[PDB]
């Protein structure tokens, strides 16, 4: 009944400023501890959401509550550039000193469609 | 990559008069379709939770999320007796011309505990 971190979609492809919905639910709720989303496996990935610490304004939960019992973990990221492209990986913390990482989701990775030129 | 109907606890323990929560995740989006809660597994199963119709005036989902991406669709009971104990089952649905059960998840045992006596004597 080991926890498992569930990222459904492999791929996700969405149009130059338009938002994308990453999505993430975890199996258990044991360990207790947070779920945070990174772009990249790398040392040099960047923290794209934590819902305990930090500021994030690009980002809407889709849970839209930060109550313990909640198993889905997906967000949403608003105007999407290339920039943002990028696999996303959604992981379980384990509570400690320090907290540690128990469990990364498999990624989605997020490709961006530049708008057509016109006319023509 | 099909959807999974995924129930984590094969057991909850309640006591009496307080709240049973019952999770339930999917892990797609595809095929569109409502989820549906029942308690038991045959023929005379009570219908007791549906996204897409109904009063159920003791069940709210665990989840606030009011936007059609949630992948979650635990509930809570509120009120618990031991007539509700049994196995409920989380049930996806396809939408359709009538919608149809796509899959059935694994199923979650309540049970529910009395309240011990206040006496140690007839």
């Amino acid at each position: 009944e080991e926890l498992q971190v569930i990222q459904p979609d492999k791929s996700v492809s969405v149009a130059a400023g338009e938002s994308a919905i990453l999505h993430c639910t975890v199996t258990s709720l044991i360990p207790v501890g947070p779920i945070q989303w990174f772009r990249g496996a790398g040392p040099a990935r960047e923290l794209i959401y934590n819902q305990k610490e930090g500021h994030f304004p690009r980002v809407t939960t889709v849970s839209e509550s930060t109550k313990r019992e909640n198993m889905d973990f997906s967000i949403s990221i608003s105007n999407i550039t290339p920039a943002d492209a990028g696999t996303y990986y959604c992981v379980k913390f384990r509570k400690g000193s320090p907290d540690t990482e128990f469990k990364s989701g498999a990624g989605t990775e997020l490709s961006v469609r530049a708008k057509p030129s016109t006319r023509h």
